[PDB]
């Protein structure tokens, strides 16, 4: 079920495209960057082709375009981390036992920003031993949400009395949301990597 | 793409259907249990059907298949929870979330393993709950303490991992999985000691 503007990947699961500045493509994620990261400039921008990642993806968002009717369950967000996890996230995507205590935190999941001014700090895109940052732009199933707890392992129910009917995930504020975490595999699919420097 | 035993579900995505005692389905997965634990009494026996966890793991299985080039990733194994687990286990599977051989969900390949207090904890009127999962085991690995995922196949490709881990590769009587949609619960056995 690939997308038919994918490269052929010749039987292969996996693959990292080069986008070219100029192409629409390169040109709204830079400015989607830009609008809150004026101050650092891109090295390159590598479109994620993961076949299985991508499989496993568009499952989980049918099941949740039927479950929801007519919401748009889908938002595209930041997600900034450590030249050591590239590799694992590229190959497997976003893994909420690896990820670390958030300064202000909403849940124990993995976390993604509205504004990738969050994400550019040093904290989340932390410089490698050559000075480059790392920054995943990602779709991200949020669904319907609410506002996180920090004890959260799974996002809470929409009724108390009924425990297994779940938010898809939470936000610091349903009003103004800047964060979202989500808790569960495969309800965030990396689809560019952003390499980039002060 | 529903399974051909399951049964009609007036077109809902979620049910827990009783099996008829005596028929050839409650005796097969009857027989699977008293092979190690003929000493307890079977009240029920429910077979799960719930459509979107059963789509996600057979995606799994298909990728898994293709990942491996061989068919034998499959194995039903056994695990005992606390009635509290039960409706989540139903209609969301099986959450590492929520640990010797790493981080994961652990599975037993004996009944009489999740039948101790410890894991199937009686309930308030003395009934036990052990469900009957389909596991992707894959291609598995000895674990060990703090895992968080499977160890790599090699450390020259850190990121080609096992897909489970076991207390004993040569003769295994538990695997854990650290992945969503890696097992599938199939049936729920209520009994007694
Ligand atoms: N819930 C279960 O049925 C279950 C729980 C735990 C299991 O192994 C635990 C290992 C550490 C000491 C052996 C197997 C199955």
């Amino acid at each position: 079920n690939l997308p038919e503007h994918w490269t052929d990947m010749n039987h292969q699961l996996f693959c990292m495209v080069q986008l070219e500045p100029g192409q629409s493509e390169y040109n709204t994620i830079k400015d989607k960057f830009t609008r809150t990261c004026s101050s650092y400039a891109i090295e390159k921008i590598e479109r994620i082709q993961n076949a299985f990642l991508w499989q496993s993806y568009q499952v989980k968002k049918r099941q949740m375009d039927i479950k929801n009717d007519h919401k748009n369950n889908e938002r595209l967000l930041f997600h900034g981390t450590d030249a050591d996890s590239v590799p694992y996230v590229n190959q497997h995507g976003f893994n909420r036992s690896c990820a670390g205590k958030n300064a202000v935190s909403y849940g124990k999941g993995t976390y993604f920003a509205v504004d990738a001014s969050y994400s550019a700090k040093d904290t989340y895109s932390k410089p490698d031993s050559n000075g480059r940052k790392h920054m995943y732009v990602v779709r991200v199933l949020t669904g319907v949400f609410t506002k996180g707890r920090a004890g959260l392992v799974t996002p809470p129910p929409k009724n108390p009395h009924n425990p297994t009917d779940l938010f898809d995930s939470v936000t610091n504020n349903t009003r103004s949301p800047k964060l979202f975490v989500v808790f569960f595999d495969n309800q965030a699919y990396p689809e560019y990597l952003i390499t980039f420097t002060a």
